[PDB]
């Protein structure tokens, strides 16, 4: 079972979400409050990654879903049999996994030999000129509802920043809704 | 024994019914009070489909009928003997049909031995916000040789062309001459 | 056309009553005499009282629908506005008019002239009946009435659908029924 | 782009009043009726009453924003300064000035085409016995701090709205943030 663990390490790795509000129109928004990110089914969802210092050419970022209930923890976050049916649309991913990195080309997905657990690893990139944080684009390719595959079980993406060698050099997570309306869905919850 | 576990799923399916009110002339009537639909005998019952999102086509859409008493739950819903005694689609034993859909399938489960009815799901039409399904219920309630006065459940379940299951809700039924005046008689309660 | 106003105590004396709750800052839903007008907020309790003079057969059933006052208007369905339509598990999602607390109540959207209404067992009484209508759409919502003035008509039926009795009165849903009452009483 | 300041009492009469503080020396904020101009401490509570006609849809939201008053800065965004925005923060954006004290409901928005920043919370009617709902704001800089406010005068501005979005209502007052509110408001108020 993955480490969830939150883990500044030496670069003071910290995650960023845009502070979007919740009216009804919003495609995605995050909860300060429950730490909990509310986006739609493949759409855009951004997370920020702030550091204290610049990690090394070569540093990779990884995200990774788990159950966030004990009992599930062992199993498999994956897309429903449903969904993962093969698309035209799935471009350089695989069918089966429930977390997308959208625009990037260098993005490498991973079947773990060992584990079986589905991530998605990008190249570390700095801020551009003019910036402070570096964005990535998450797309989450089933719904929370989906019978047969998270099937209303809550979720947490694990986003670790890692060497070239893969060794661990921080850690944070959220938890992630998927649903049609996630303004209507974080207002509801916060209240 | 078929799942009732009610799913709405990835596209918010649901069901949903006319409201037709218990007039004498009504041809069926849904009480929401007891989710259940009162029909007559081989007459148009329609039932909707409502969904927060289009699924794909291909998609289908089966009812089956089960005994909701516990006793008779594994017992096969079928048509009564007399009433065996057709459209040239369905099969004359099955209790629930699908008219006015050239498109219609019969399913005679190879293990479990039960009757169930697919239809491909179609978005609604050009104004509407559901599908309808026109379905016709074979068997009075009563019937001597079929249900026997047992209540029945129907399940309708949405399913993807691949048969992965998407979701599903079910009603309780009453077929009998007077739908207005049972579904009264029974909100009496 | 257009559903029957015209009031009709019927064989049974049918008529309606009203609380005399007054127009203090505090009352939820007042009715004025003089306009033969409820003045309600959204979504919350409006009494009704029946009276009849003698008591009708059971089986008897009472509807309440919700018509344009206004003779340009009168021949639109009065519909909730797509706002509001956006409950209780018994009403349908697009009728103004509920009925709370009556686990009978049933709801009619008509085949053919698509208009809402909503029916209750007649129960027999205190000298009176009360039904508890809630209405679901403001006056002033935009998309709905729009400022729209609208009846109500309360039907007294037979269990075979004959009427017995008609009456009605106006509607007004705001914020403030004592206000509202006290200010269009003045002009 | 800049934002409306007009009154609008709209159809639930809204308003808004301010405790009758004076200005003794310790005192942690002041509001004066003739400058209408509330005087307040860096990081203090700073209490805002709101009054209605009538009770207004269950959902509404109450929302605050700071506008610069003079007419050449009017476009610019108020935000806080360099040395205040360095990330006791909680659930509110670290650049955002006008924070809400003591309302786990709080909503933070950066507007995605404004860049304009916000604090919303949820109206909730008076308990009964009471004639006003009190919100209580934080503000997060002083009007004289370097490159933020850098001594220009700003407004509030407090919007009622729908839970849609929509206007209902709209009120304003000018602010000032500074360690002694009632000899800045009674020196004021001298000329
Ligand atoms: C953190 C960075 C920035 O500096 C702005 C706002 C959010 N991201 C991208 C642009
Ligand atoms: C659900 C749909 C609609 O939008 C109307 C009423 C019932 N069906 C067909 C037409
Ligand atoms: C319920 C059924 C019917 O449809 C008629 C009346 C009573 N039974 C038998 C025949
Ligand atoms: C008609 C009945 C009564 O007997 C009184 C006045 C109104 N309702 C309830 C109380
Ligand atoms: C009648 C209605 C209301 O409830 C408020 C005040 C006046 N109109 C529009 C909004
Ligand atoms: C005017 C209205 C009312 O009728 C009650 C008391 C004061 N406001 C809000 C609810
Ligand atoms: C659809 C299926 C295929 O045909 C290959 C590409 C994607 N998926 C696995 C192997
Ligand atoms: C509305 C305002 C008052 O009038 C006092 C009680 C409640 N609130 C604060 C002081
Ligand atoms: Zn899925
Ligand atoms: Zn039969
Ligand atoms: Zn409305
Ligand atoms: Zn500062």
């Amino acid at each position: 079972v993955p480490s969830q663990k939150t883990y500044q390490g030496s670069y003071g790795f910290r995650l960023g979400f845009l502070h979007s509000g919740t009216a009804k129109s919003v495609t995605c928004t995050y909860s300060p409050a429950l730490n909990k990110m509310f986006c739609q089914l493949a759409k855009t969802c951004p997370v920020q990654l702030w550091v204290d210092s610049t990690p090394p050419p070569g540093t990779r970022v990884r995200a990774m879903a788990i159950y966030k209930q004990s009992q599930h923890m062992t199993e498999v976050v994956r897309r429903c049999p449903h969904h993962e049916r093969c698309s035209d649309s799935d471009g350089l991913a695989p069918p089966q996994h429930l977390i997308r990195v959208e625009g990037n080309l260098r993005v490498e997905y991973l079947d773990d030999r060992n584990t079986f657990r589905h991530s998605v690893v990008v190249p570390y990139e700095p801020p551009e000129v003019g910036s402070d944080c570096t964005t990535i684009h998450y797309n989450y390719m089933c719904n929370s509802s989906c019978m047969g595959g998270m099937n209303r079980r809550p979720i947490l993406t694990i986003i670790t920043l890692e060497d070239s060698s893969g060794n661990l050099l921080g850690r944070n997570s959220f938890e992630v809704h998927v649903c049609a309306c996630p303004g209507r869905d974080r207002r509801t919850e916060e209240e």
